[PDB]
């Protein structure tokens, strides 16, 4: 399910790190802040749990956070009018690649996403190779195009 997904391409840190871009995150992969600022990053933490974490949370309040981050990855597709239909068209699998996919970069995909909507796998995964979000963390990438282009759960078995 997209909770098991996720927390494979995320892992599970407890004090606050870097993420592949540079940005202090936390967690399950949860964004605290683009800014340089470690300080920043420590009160959006203690914001978001509502205590003072001096940088550092529990597994319970990480899979919370977890919870919540899920929660709006599939809202921003449900409000979305470009990832709403493409999103209704897929099965339950493939359903969760595309929240996987928004999960890491939020709400320029729009041909891969036609691609997928008529159902032409193959071809949705070539395209949606050629992206900066592939070069950079290729494989995640290959992991949730494997499940856009298979309908599985082979890359992650
Ligand atoms: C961005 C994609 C090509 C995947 C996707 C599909 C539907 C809804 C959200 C994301």
């Amino acid at each position: 399910n997209i909770f098991e997904m996720l927390r494979i391409d995320e892992g599970l840190r407890l004090k606050i790190y870097k993420d592949t871009e540079g940005y202090y995150t936390i967690g399950i992969g949860h964004l605290l802040t683009k800014s340089p600022s470690l300080n920043a990053a420590k009160s959006e933490l203690d914001k978001a749990i509502g205590r003072n974490c001096n940088g550092v949370i529990t597994k319970d309040e990480a899979e919370k956070l977890f919870n919540q981050d899920v929660d709006a990855a599939v809202r921003g597709i449900l409000r979305n009018a470009k990832l709403k239909p493409v999103y209704d068209s897929l099965d339950a699998v493939r359903r969760c690649a595309a929240i996987n996919m928004v999960f890491q970069m939020g709400e320029g995909f729009t041909n891969s996403l036609r691609m997928l909507q008529q159902k032409r796998w193959d071809e949705a995964a070539v395209n949606l190779a050629k992206s900066r979000w592939y070069n950079q963390t290729p494989n995640r990438a290959k992991r949730v195009i494997t499940t856009f282009r298979t309908g599985t759960w082979d890359a992650y078995k």
